């Protein structure tokens, strides 16, 4: 079997990155919508026993692009590929992962469980929203991590970096904070937004001590940039000098392009498993991070058999 | 169990008509986007042991709305409902049925296996455009018929009607043009659009005799009404006196308005399968058939344990 | 892995012909039945690791077939065969493809299901009574066409086929027989025997011109004859010089012979998905077109990974 | 829900005594042949909501017979039924059990693995060759034994039953024996025929002494009688003065009737889980116990939710 | 369908004070070894269309009760149940929800499966270690919460808790910490154990003000009691005036009762989903919240059909 | 993909011995325990696209060494293995394998059904309980038999074994008594415990001659020993002149070590199925036969796709 990378709609690319890091070309798809707006998959070439991997991000036309990753995994299993792997940079619905509200769906599930019903034998994704959603599939998982990319941009971007504080933007961060100041050998501090009881002012908590350091922002995702603005008023009121913020899903939908460029951070940093090129064009306090080398040896070391776990403590 | 009818954002007037004629409120959802464009559903009620049906068609945003679906079908089951039915009026992706190109996907079948591992346990559908789509479930599945109220509107709307020619717009269509002609004692004619072998004209053959009479067109949709407007075509040009045509899922994607408007036709007809308020304020031609009174019918039965032969004979 | 070929009871002749075109002997296989009519498998060799087609059609004793079937795919599987493939020419039960009527099974489906749980991993067949067949598996399903064959007989065995009309025997077939129509560039016409509301007598309506022309009847199957049968009688009635008819599935159950013997085609043509031998001896009218190569070559690209393409417009 | 007994066409009269043991009349169903040999079930009134019990024992036309239970059972899960119930007094391929050659089918999870896919929910049978058949299935098996029906006969047809041995034809009878030896407070034997190493003679062992004494042959089934013929001609060879044969399922399938009549049998009896009306008019020594009772009690109860337990120990 | 509630060998107190709060009697079961050590499962009554819920928590012989809650749960449904809800308490094998280590496998989920296939319809848990555990199954289940109780207890048993602080043994923690500090309206903080890079000193660092004020250390389990041990000491070390520790889980495994015996917790309190008899008796600072009201209400409103939400707001 | 053999914890020096005789280094794993009595699994290597058997047999920690073997399973699966090979020489639960009692558990089915779920592609066994329970899997199961090592073992070890009578110990162990017979060319004989009616002395009758001739005791299993002493005890009392005891697997639990010492037994010989090294220590009459060899060569063929026919006449 041979490697077939083939593009969704959503995040090409970066599928093309990923195909030009593994010396292919894209395989090729005509991915529209008929006129009536229902999906149209046109695989142009034979995957009959190869090993197909369909790239496609949770973004932009966020059901719209997930269908097109369901037909094209059905279709790739019909045309009798010797194996489906759905390349996932950002999962969608990955925070509809509990129900903590009556009736409220597990979106997160139901969408394992459609990608495992279109035929998908093995997921790759990065910096799932939470880890157990690998448990949400019966297929092997990768859940890799932007970790050891952002512990690069932040050693060689941020001057002051050994007496930064990784802060965390909420109580659900906080491992990743942990882990993140961990490895620099630097504070943490969190930021949590209490519950709102009423309709008074949402008011921030801070625990840990940011005055007169550089304040690093690091969370998952940034999709209205609500928290990381509130944590980053909340971190110059503390006393910080200077506040960054670092995501690996810089989603920034709705108000999130005004919020940041209203806002007091130093850089926006996230990683490109969500196109950026519209974002940055509109905020210039936005920085990318390539992952595509990340997401292309995960391909290249699943197709040859080859453990991925040099991913989590290096860039390629 | 109670019946619980909850309404999807695809046809909510006429999930309010089930409801009506059901002498029920519709059940308490919220069905919007978060941010990001996922679709968040919201159940506003308890369906414990309830006997749940869905209404949702395939039509506007398709696969937004069929995710909706998908995600209030897995909310119910998650939360306990006796029984989930999913009432799918004009079921989507339904002309991608089978697989007679290379590469291409079955996304019927790829829907119906949503549906049943989203936790279906009963499928309500009008015409499918394939009735061997209930061969794609393990579940029962209703394949509604509008035929009776077609021919109602017929008999009370055509004068000529004992005189017409019920005409197929193309070759797939001759089961229900036979059908519609046999119950009505009436000629038959089919036309085809011979196949594009090259990029010559479009020419249409018609077998059977339409001139002089009334020619009333029947399929089972106009998605573009490339199909119909053409046929209209032909049947003029063929001597038709005057040309109908009774669908019973009006999508009217694309420049469809513009082609009727332009096209000869006494009248265009469909059921509210797919909202029509919005085709009807720019096309005056478009006349709506209500099936509500079917789908209400179909419901009440199948939670009573009753036939729903009757509906196959009988407008209620 | 290495392609085994193994024969059911139904067409060993069929089998045969497969295996000589790939160069290969039949697999070892006892089929035959316990005293207790039992069907009794016994696979004289290894599978392990292989790549087995079993070539079993719908004919004969129906349900001693599929069982036979269904045993041997089971045993091959547990037998640890690499890929267990069914070469099912004739599909049996297709024409129960929906449920059109109160408590009817669709028994297609269920033969699928079987099929699934026996253990299949691919499904090869030739035109199946609906297409959509297809989604009844979650397996690729090659639905072969015999039509490149038939268009090969009809250029070279009918001297005037270039002002023939191809004649649909009744609604179902419009498809096929204005697809042939369509790559002949010859006329079609339809065949519509009318719905039996009461015990008069069986009206056939002909849609199209068939007079003084020859008439070539094309239909995906002859079980008891009678569609052919009245359809030659029409289009005898109507005018035509000579009526030919032709299947892709010869079934000749029933009076069919009698009724082919005393009807007034010039000949009746069938491949061989069906044995014809017995029917040819007694109606010298039968021909026969050897669909093996057919087959035989679906086969050798399946195990190659090649695509069938090539099948629908050429033969081989 | 309420009791819905169907009949399939294998035992029509067992299923008639069951359903007046229940008060019933039997589900409306025509269970005929299409030409083509295909099954044609017609369902003829509602399921839906219903309990149904479909009676088809494993004998005659096996295939036939099995196939028509299947297609039954998938019409009646498809008509929404609330449960559906194989009554299968003769489990079809039971002696399929295991896999003890190379390449042999284990047939009998094959049919198991059939009815689960066709949507059974429920199994009744009596007296499995193997009760871990039982173990096939995730449903529940109601493996219900004939035994005190044995037991009653033993005790009002046999004077000398005190006195008499229980002799099992095979080793694989012996647990059967034993049980009803037990029972009885009686002696027991065995008979074995040992393995065909070569073309000479078959020559039995018997262990245990018959001596002067009546001999019980008790076994499961009788098949081509074989086993218990040669059995009898031992156990007269070894001076036991009156030789009976007791079995569940009377199969006598080809040359066990010839065999029987020409055997010393005092008198051969089975149960009624097998038509054995043919087989009494050519054997006077073909006796029959009934055992509608048992099944009928059994569905009675598998409705109610009732034990039957007390089926074990009793004859109602 | 009536309640059963059947207990098996690990928490039997639990199980009877849930069932006293029912209003019923345990369910005759004997869940003892063979000689083998194979789990023994004797229910003693009929569960026919019962609604079963067996309670078996995840403690003591881990495997031994996870396996005699599978055998029991099987035996249910085989025995016809209605529905059978497993209620544990305590999941076993919560802690390995995820693969972040090469090779790890996702115990959680393989445990889910296993209660899946052996047919848990529902069920019913308190305080999962993560609550995607929740999306391990395609059933529902209630992630019941022991917050309400630990905040009666707080409220009730120290007397300035209106200005101790909250502490999260762990990052982990910190989302259930900042949950519970946002309901008492009081200070939180953090601990942290960084990395173990080498062999030097385990060291804590504290983000968040203890200093002078009652600290409160809460977090889901204590196994070992090493976290909050720990933490205990680094809560002391910085001014901390008393320290106690809410844990819902008390698994207290090997040296916890010795490490808790020899730390400085004013009390250690704990639910009872796990048995704290033998604990309480070598450690007097243990302090148990009886839990049993409720699961006994969430038990009594699944088989209502009422929601649960009611359990998140107060204790019963 | 290559050999790859972990062992559990239950019989590693059996696992040392295949990957000794396959020439291979057993793969590096860790099975302990977590301290609150979980099973902890660490595979040390990469499985991914491996041929990978794990080697555990059913003893010892009944349910910690089968969930151990569930989550080695597992976590092969999820890591990619090509294959993965459940060798269990002595099945667990394998005796649970009906239910001929009112809501008695089929554990053997259960645990089958866990296997599959885990993730299990093949099994290997020897000298199931029951052969149907190669029925309970839809995988292939290999069940292998001790017979030819048994017979090697008998006419090496017994001077007089062409006198000498092969007794079973129950009914049960007809069929494998009469098959070493057969295979011997001796005399059999059967012993049967009646039925515990009341509180009275368990009485055994023999079947067949043993008067002053060696006895061989031959059964599946040796769990108590009461089997085998009881009837050690009868054939003394009945006149042999020495008695042997063979059994392929050796569980010896309970008072079964001081049951054989007090016995009259020539040797009692068992397989190395289980381990029996802590049991030869305490009774010197216990000897093993090694059957490393047969499973390694079952193995071997299994990864090579060779039939394992051999086997089953010879010991490799
Ligand atoms: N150091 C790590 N940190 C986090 N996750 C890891 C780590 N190592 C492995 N994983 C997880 O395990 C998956 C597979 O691990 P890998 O080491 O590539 O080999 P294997 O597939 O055999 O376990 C990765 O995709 C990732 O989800
Ligand atoms: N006359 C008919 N024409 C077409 N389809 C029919 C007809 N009668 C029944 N059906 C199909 O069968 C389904 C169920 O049939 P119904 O008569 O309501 O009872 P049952 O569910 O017991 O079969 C319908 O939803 C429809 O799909
Ligand atoms: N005494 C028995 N001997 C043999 N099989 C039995 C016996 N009792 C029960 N069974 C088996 O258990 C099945 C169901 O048992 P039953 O006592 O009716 O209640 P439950 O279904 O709750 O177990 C029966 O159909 C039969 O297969
Ligand atoms: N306030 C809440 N906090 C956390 N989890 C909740 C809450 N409300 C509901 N849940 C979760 O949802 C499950 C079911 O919710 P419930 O309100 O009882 O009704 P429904 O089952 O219809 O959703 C609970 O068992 C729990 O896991
Ligand atoms: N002589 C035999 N006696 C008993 N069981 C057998 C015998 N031959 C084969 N089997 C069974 O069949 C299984 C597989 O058989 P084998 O001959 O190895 O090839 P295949 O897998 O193609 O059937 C064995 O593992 C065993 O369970
Ligand atoms: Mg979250
Ligand atoms: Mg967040
Ligand atoms: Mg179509
Ligand atoms: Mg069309
Ligand atoms: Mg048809
Ligand atoms: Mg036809
Ligand atoms: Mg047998
Ligand atoms: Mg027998
Ligand atoms: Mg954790
Ligand atoms: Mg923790
Ligand atoms: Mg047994
Ligand atoms: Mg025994």
């Amino acid at each position: 079997p041979n490697i077939k990378i083939f593009s969704g709609s959503s995040h090409q690319d970066l599928s093309q990155k990923i195909a030009d890091r593994l010396g292919l070309e894209l395989g090729k798809v005509v991915t529209k919508k008929f006129s009536n707006q229902e999906t149209c998959v046109e695989i142009g070439e034979s995957v009959r026993g190869e090993d197909v991997y369909i790239v496609q991000s949770g973004c932009g036309e966020i059901n719209d692009n997930l269908m097109e990753l369901l037909i094209m995994i059905n279709a790739c299993k019909i045309a009798s590929a010797s194996r489906v792997t759905a390349v996932i940079p950002c999962f969608p619905y990955a925070r509809q992962d509990k129900k903590d509200k009556s009736r409220a769906p597990i979106s997160a599930k139901l969408v394992a469980n459609m990608l495992s019903v279109a035929g998908a034998d093995h997921i790759i994704t990065m910096d799932l929203h939470a880890s157990q959603i690998q448990g949400f599939f019966d297929i092997p998982v990768d859940n890799l991590y932007a970790e050891p990319a952002v512990l690069k941009w932040i050693r060689e971007n941020i001057s002051e970096w050994r007496n930064c504080t990784i802060v965390s933007p909420d109580a659900g961060g906080a491992k990743r904070v942990t882990s993140i100041a961990d490895r620099l050998n630097v504070d943490f501090a969190l930021i949590h937004k209490e519950r709102k009881k009423a309709n008074e002012v949402d008011r921030m908590v801070l625990v840990g001590d940011v005055k007169d350091r550089v304040a690093i922002l690091v969370d998952d995702m940034a999709d209205t940039c609500g928290t990381i603005c509130h944590a980053a008023d909340k971190l110059l009121s503390a006393g910080a000098t200077r506040v960054y913020a670092i995501l690996t899903h810089g989603i920034f939908s709705g108000p999130a392009i005004s919020r940041i460029n209203n806002a007091c951070f130093e850089a926006v940093v996230v990683t490109n498993t969500i196109p950026q090129e519209d974002k940055m064009k509109h905020c210039s306090k936005i920085q990318v991070i390539d992952i595509s080398m990340i997401l292309a040896e995960a391909i290249r070391r699943t197709h040859n058999g080859a453990s991925v776990s040099y991913l989590f403590s290096h860039v390629p």
